[PDB]
Parts: C-alpha cells; structure tokens; sequence
C-alpha cells in the first residue's frame, strides 16, 4: 500500500527524471499496471501454470507496444530460403553435446544496452562476429555496434536492420572496429569508420535452415554463438527474471528482436536456449534469458539465424 514512497525508490533506482509531472504521475498509473501484472504472474507460476518468474525492471514505466516500438530493430528482410544455396548450412553427419554453454568458454561479452534505437540487428550481429575473434584468435573483446549502425548504407541504422546484412559489410568493408574505439552512443551519426582500429574481419556468413531447431542445436555447439531472431513483444517477455521462458502466445510469425544464443541446456525438466540481450544487465538474468528449446519453435527462435565466417 505504502508505494507512494517506494515508486521514489524505484525512481531514484534509476534515471527516471519525469520533467513536468505531465507525463509523471501517467508513467506511474502504468507501473502500477505492470506491477500488477507481475503479481499475478507470479502466483500463477507458484501453482504451476507457467514455468518461469517474472521481477520489475528499468522497464516498469513503459508498456509492451512502446519498448516493442523504441527498443527492437529487427527488420525481416525479402527472400532467401532454397536449403540448397551457397550460403545454406547443411550440418554434417556428426554428434551433437547434451547442453553448451559458450560464456564459461569466455567466448561471450558482457551485456550492453543498446537504449532507445533500434540497434538490437547491430548488437546482434556483433556478437557473435566476436564469439569467432574467440575462436580463432584466442583473444575476445566488444566490437562495436555502433560502427554498423551509421555505416551499413542499407540498414536504417538507428530506425532498423537486418544481420546477414552486417555480416556482409563487416566484411566487404574490411573489418569492423571495435566499441574501444568506437563508442556506442545510440544515434545515429555519421560513418566514421577508422581502418586504423580494425578488430576483426569477414569472409562471409551462414543462414541456418528455416525453423530446423535442430540445425540451430547443432550450428551452436559446432560454430558457437549465433544470431538469432524472436518476438519479443509480450508482456511476459519484458518483464522475465528467472526460469525456463514459454508463453503460449508468443508468435512465430511477429520477429521484432534479434538476439543471440550462447548455447543450449535443459533445466529442471525442460530443455532451453541460452540468450544474451542487448535491454541491460538489469532486465531478466542479469542480462540472459532462458527460452524454451525443442517446443514448436516458439517465437520463432529457428526463423531467422544465421552467423559469420571469420
């Protein structure tokens, strides 16, 4: 009852200046919305009508349409399905592990926020063109998303995108820079690209067969992080916090995130995806999301993949 004080609390917590309590008092009137949704949530997991818990985030104030409409950036591109072109990936007659996970590998970096631009194509795309430096270099540090954003002539940058897309100038350029000197600042800007900072470099990319999760298991466990795309506009989804993520209402069809998996892995009953995002440290996991595997490929988690060739 007491919230008057703690939505101070949950203010001060974060950045939340309100200027003109025009829109104030109305941002609160929502958290009180969200809020409510999580209690509910919550106690219908407690008796077992989902399978994972949800927590409040810098994202109480906004609503799912709004963060689906300033904090996404997938952008699904035309046709290129054939499962038999030049840039399909046929897995080989091999064996595939039980569970992966590529951050005990150190081949991941930590979580960064792309903020209020549709970088998540970018964020995406320039994480697992490091999971490769990794693999090849033996060394791993953070590209930059930046440079793609106000460089790939054929992306919106900051108002949208696709990978394969990024991949494909990464490479054409001559390399990508790298967010140590090249900042991230979440507007977009000018290409101003410094060949004197290459950090790493492309030969071409892979996209993984349509809806195969299959072909995405093993493509993890075989080439490591890859790019994957999801619909991620779903209340469930923007406040998740712990366990194994399904909402049957996700679509297969609505792909408005681009995100990445760093492995695979069951868990107390049910199998999985590792995911890393690009919404902060503090949304879900500390960064990381745990989506259901191996069930209807849910929110199209086996879509639209597809990774780099360093």
């Amino acid at each position: 009852e007491i919230l008057d004080t703690h939505w101070e609390l949950w203010k001060k917590t974060h950045r939340k200046q309100y200027n003109n309590k025009v829109d104030e008092i109305s941002r609160r009137l929502i958290w009180e919305k969200n809020l409510k949704y999580i209690s509910i949530h919550n106690l219908e997991a407690s008796l077992g009508v989902h399978t994972y818990e949800l927590a409040m985030n810098h994202l109480g104030d906004m609503t799912s349409e709004e963060v689906v409409q300033k904090m996404t950036g997938l952008k699904v591109p035309l046709s290129h399905s054939r499962s038999n072109d030049t840039l399909y990936i046929p897995e080989w007659e091999g064996r595939a592990p039980d569970s992966v996970d590529y951050r005990k590998k150190g081949y991941v970096t930590p979580v960064k926020n792309q903020g209020q631009c549709g970088s998540c194509w970018a964020f995406s795309s320039v994480g697992a063109l490091e999971g490769q430096l990794k693999k090849k270099t033996g060394k791993l540090l953070n590209l930059s998303p930046q440079n793609l954003v106000d460089c790939v002539s054929e992306n919106d940058g900051c108002g949208g995108g696709y990978m394969t897309n990024a991949f494909q100038y990464v490479q054409k350029n001559r390399g990508i820079d790298s967010e140590d000197a090249y900042p991230y600042v979440g507007q977009e800007e000018s290409c101003m690209y410094n060949p004197t900072g290459k950090a790493a470099k492309c030969r071409g990319y892979r996209e993984i067969p349509e809806g195969n999760e299959k072909a995405l298991k093993r493509a993890v466990a075989r080439v490591g992080p890859v790019s994957v795309a999801i619909d991620a506009s779903l209340t469930s989804f923007q406040f998740y916090s712990k366990g194994v993520y399904y909402d049957e209402s996700c679509n297969s069809d609505n792909l408005n995130h681009a995100v990445l998996a760093v492995g695979y892995g069951i868990q107390k009953g049910n199998k999985h995806w590792i995911i890393k995002n690009s919404w902060g440290e503090n949304w879900g996991n500390k960064g990381y999301i745990l989506m259901a595997r191996n069930k209807n490929n849910a929110c199209g988690i086996a879509n639209l993949a597809s990774f780099p060739k360093m």
